[PDB]
């Protein structure tokens, strides 16, 4: 809705004048981009704001670098936009991967053997992704988790200055101090990770009952490989502990209690993310719910 169909076709036509568009529909809308399915062959993503453009730029760079390196299909970059005064990447066009998200509901209705195969495939995908040589990547890809925590810490202090009573704010102070005193969160061997690895981005072929793709690499970065497991593990929104445990074991993870400890911290931490990105991403539905559960 940030764009009309006419605007979308016009933008594409400027850079690809010999590309005939026969059909165009809206396939999805996230926080960052609107997705258009073109000719039932391509997914074109258009940024809704500067930040979404940065995300799209990153996805293009990452997908090109890991093309043909992974055991599951991933999108291939076919079309790229240009810088505008607004954005660094006005659009990008990827090959469409057919399939539906492996929702927790879909997963749990599968025969047990198909669930086991899904766990094995996800584990193999992650093992291979996390083993990709990262020497050629630029430094800005490496996440500085401690700096991210330090920065969030200030923003939470200001935002909640007049929202939290004394004892409430003290427990917030305790939480951040405890996190920053615990090296388990920062002392890890970084690798390339998906960084948004969850059911909505795992595509499934209900005819063969197997995973047929991984999509949406806009958050990909060099970071803690355990993050790709904790993003799967929420018992409400995502897969269960039992299913993720199958993945961890097929992956041959040697320190599952560390993963769980990171999981528990991240789950507490999500409330603060909603405060900070409720007021930064101007989304007011986020701010309140985070603030509520801090209370």
């Amino acid at each position: 809705r940030t764009y009309t169909f006419d605007q979308v076709e016009k933008a594409i036509e400027q850079l690809y004048p010999d590309f005939t568009i026969n059909t165009i529909e809206i396939s999805g809308e996230g926080n960052d981009c609107i997705a258009y399915e073109i000719n039932r062959d391509f997914i074109f993503k258009f940024p809704k704001h500067s930040r979404g453009s940065t995300n799209l730029f990153n996805e293009v760079n990452i997908l090109k670098r890991i093309h043909n390196k992974l055991p599951l299909p991933i999108p291939e970059v076919v079309f790229t936009g240009m810088p505008s005064e607004t954005y660094q990447m006005s659009f990008a066009g990827f090959t469409k991967i057919k399939g539906v998200p492996l929702t927790p509901l879909l997963l749990n209705n599968l025969p047990k053997q198909s669930q086991n195969q899904a766990a094995k495939d996800l584990a193999r995908f992650l093992s291979e992704l996390h083993s990709i040589n990262i020497s050629g990547f630029k430094s800005n890809l490496v996440l500085d988790f401690r700096e991210k925590i330090n920065e969030d810490n200030k923003k939470i202090k200001k935002l909640l200055s007049r929202e939290l009573k004394g004892p409430q704010m003290k427990k917030v102070d305790d939480f951040y101090r405890d996190i920053l005193e615990n090296e388990i969160y920062f002392k890890y061997y970084p690798c390339l990770i998906h960084n948004d690895f969850s059911s909505d981005h795992i595509l499934f072929d209900t005819e063969k009952n197997t995973i047929c793709g991984i999509i949406d690499f806009g958050d990909a970065a060099i970071s803690d490989p355990d993050n790709d497991f904790i993003s799967l593990m929420e018992d409400d929104e995502e897969y269960g502990m039992e299913f993720v445990s199958k993945i961890l074991n097929h992956y041959k993870h040697k320190d599952i209690p560390t993963v769980l400890e990171k999981y528990r911290m991240k789950e507490k931490y999500w409330s603060f993310e909603k405060i900070i990105y409720g007021k930064e991403y101007g989304y007011m539905d986020w701010y309140e719910e985070g603030l509520n559960e801090i209370r």
